[PDB]
């Protein structure tokens, strides 16, 4: 038993990880194949940030402007392209320790780990959530650009998220694999208004569960609700609507448990309108809503990877 | 900016992995070199866990009845000794991913990553501290013993815990390399008392100033004390007497924040008094206490690893 913020075990992430420069600015790319991901902004000066002409920027560099390294070893680059906000710089020699991958856009809510790097080494890994408003709560400095969010099913990486930016509120913002950015986030030095930061309601309720399944119990009320009347008052909290499929998503620990999800929302209602009164639900003083369904039945079940 | 609970690389632990199994009994084994570290437990059965006599179980165990298993591949087991509460199986093949690693003993209040393992396989890592009272509040599972816990200096693995067990507060207790427990625990299935659980002071310390370095500042106060007056509020709320080899611990963050370590006390005298009156810390509603002065400056610094 207990219950903790649990990243994907690394490793397969680590071995993509390289070095690249152009000029003066470093961060870091991901090596995939004979292709090395990046931050399209490795291109810019301190003067270009402002408001960066990335097509113009980019027509002043060749291949050999890109200094890509790995470990100490540097690769050969024999081609570069702009799509979206990423550059893939085509290298001479595929990574050895290439992983089964995908690149998925993922969907608020859901969640994946970051390994955050400086230089193409790791610094270390943590999960994170993509919010309602397309902003992560991460852990980022200068360099840090080009660290990615992946999940792991099984022996295949998923990679969602690279790293891009942070607003003016010390939230994040980046780009799926393919260099669209999550959310209405630019890749220039101009404040950025992140929007609403509604709680992700399913994923509390994944956690009530997690709560109940490790005997902290004390929340449970003798309340049931319906879906409108829940809603009323998650709007009030700035909850996102819960919805039937949400409802079904949480099926399988409703099930497990024998408490219906409308009896848990009656309960995380009286939490929302009450307070937790100086007590702690799986040692957490407020509600938390970066665990989902899956992650909770993974954590609470012992799901392994390659 | 922002502040996570971040755990090291897994990398180089997971290619130490291994799966042990003998009779029913599957567990997680660490390979080093030509050795695997395992719990001693591996060898009961559901009768023996109550009151095991390990030395009389042992004799009755060969080297043939040890299967060891990296990945789908066996290992020939040479030889097996019994290191307080762990086993030592030498096998005929040195670990061709053995990274350079220390076994290393920690002191309460010191932190470290945890690859939680099932059959030999990396579920997910996550961050620990050794409490006062000599438990971790991790996440474990059936077949989880033998996880590790670790830190990383550069390109040197630091292994300072495995699992063995679980007590009745829903916490966790287990081993350096060396087989030896932390506190007073033993390896049997009877109800094991953890005493009194203290906040490590020193930590919340170095996490309000990490909250400092990160923009929120709300509980900075206008007061000091000094130790004698902080410890007399501390011994109150369960924290660990503050002493002057955590002042100069902290003397690095006090230097960097302009902040005296006594008026961060009496900062910390005031949110104990007070509590949070319904505000956060760095998105959290509790004073956290697993970071150390050291993952704080690591965390805010960037510091990477091989
Ligand atoms: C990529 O290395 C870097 C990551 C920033 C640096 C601080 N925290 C982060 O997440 N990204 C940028 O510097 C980005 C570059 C533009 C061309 C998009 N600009 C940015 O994030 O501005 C805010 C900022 C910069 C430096 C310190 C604190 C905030
Ligand atoms: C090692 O695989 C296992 C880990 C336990 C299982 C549940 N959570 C954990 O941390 N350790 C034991 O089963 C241990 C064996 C003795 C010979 C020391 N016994 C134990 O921890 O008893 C408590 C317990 C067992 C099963 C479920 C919940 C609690």
């Amino acid at each position: 038993s207990g219950f903790r913020k649990m990243a994907f075990p690394s490793g397969k992430v680590e071995g993509c990880m390289v070095q690249v420069t152009c000029g003066t600015t470093t961060l870091n790319g991901l090596w995939l194949d004979d292709v090395v991901y990046c931050p399209r902004h490795v291109i810019c000066t301190s003067e270009d940030m402002l408001n960066p002409n990335y097509e113009d920027l980019l027509i002043r560099k060749s291949n050999h402007n890109f200094l890509v390294q790995a470990g100490n070893v540097q690769l050969r680059v024999i081609g570069h392209s702009m799509q979206n906000c990423v550059l893939k710089l085509k290298v001479d020699t595929a990574n050895p320790k290439t992983p089964k991958y995908k690149f998925v856009r993922i969907q608020p809510g859901q969640t994946f780990s970051v390994l955050a790097c400086y230089n193409g080494s790791p610094s270390g890994v943590y999960q994170c959530a993509m919010r309602h408003n397309f902003t992560i709560k991460g852990s980022f400095l200068n360099g840090s650009c080009g660290s990615v969010g992946f999940n792991i099913d099984y022996d295949c990486v998923s990679f969602c998220y690279m790293h891009h930016m942070e607003l003016p509120t010390g939230v994040h913002a980046g780009t799926d694999l393919e260099g669209n950015f999550y959310g209405p986030f630019v890749d220039r030095q101009t404040a950025q208004a992140a929007g609403t930061d509604t709680t992700i309601t399913v994923n509390v309720l994944a956690w009530l569960y997690a709560a109940v399944i490790n005997g902290d119990r004390w929340f449970l009320n003798r309340f049931t609700t319906t879906l409108n009347d829940f809603n009323l008052v998650a709007m009030k909290y700035n909850y996102e609507p819960l919805t039937q499929d949400h409802v079904d998503i949480l099926g399988p620990l409703s099930a497990q448990t024998g408490i219906a999800v409308l009896d848990m929302c009656a309960s995380l209602k009286e939490l929302l309108q009450n307070g937790m009164n100086g007590r702690t639900i799986l040692g957490s003083a407020l509600l938390e809503d970066e665990f989902t369904p899956f992650d909770v039945v993974r954590q609470c079940s012992g799901v392994t990877f390659q």
